[PDB]
């Protein structure tokens, strides 16, 4: 599923992301934009052999199991394929663990490089949330 901007914002809010660990809703939508372009099916291989899955490009080295990432953990206790679903519940529950891990949203390199510090409220402008 390719979400619309406000559509994803509403979904994220419903699932308890707005101000989760103090990150406003615009932060999460901005991260999703640059990680996946709002595409639940997005996958991208990393240089280390792990792969990133779904709207928030969650990484098989720590977070999910994809069966092909040696020496890796599955801290969200989920198959990585569950992160590609039209229903974002698994992705959000797993993001909640990630953001709680100590470095906040800096875990998402695209967030640090493209969203951090910016006017992220622009990403929810116009949405009825
Ligand atoms: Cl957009
Ligand atoms: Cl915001
Ligand atoms: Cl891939
Ligand atoms: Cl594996
Ligand atoms: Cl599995
Ligand atoms: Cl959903
Ligand atoms: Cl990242
Ligand atoms: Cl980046
Ligand atoms: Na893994
Ligand atoms: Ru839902």
């Amino acid at each position: 599923k390719v979400f619309g901007r406000c559509e994803l914002a509403a979904a994220m809010k419903r699932h308890g992301l707005d101000n989760y660990r103090g990150y406003s809703l615009g932060n999460w939508v901005c991260a999703a934009k640059f990680e996946s372009n709002f595409n639940t099916q997005a996958t991208n291989r990393n240089t280390d052999g792990s792969t990133d899955y779904g709207i928030l490009q969650i990484n098989s080295r720590w977070w999910c199991n994809d069966g092909r990432t040696p020496g890796s953990r599955n801290l969200c206790n989920i198959p990585c394929s569950a992160l590609l679903s039209s229903d974002i519940t698994a992705s959000v529950n797993c993001a909640k663990k990630i953001v709680s891990d100590g470095n906040g949203m800096n875990a998402w390199v695209a967030w640090r490089n493209r969203c951090k510090g910016t006017d992220v409220q622009a990403w929810i402008r116009g949405c009825r949330l």
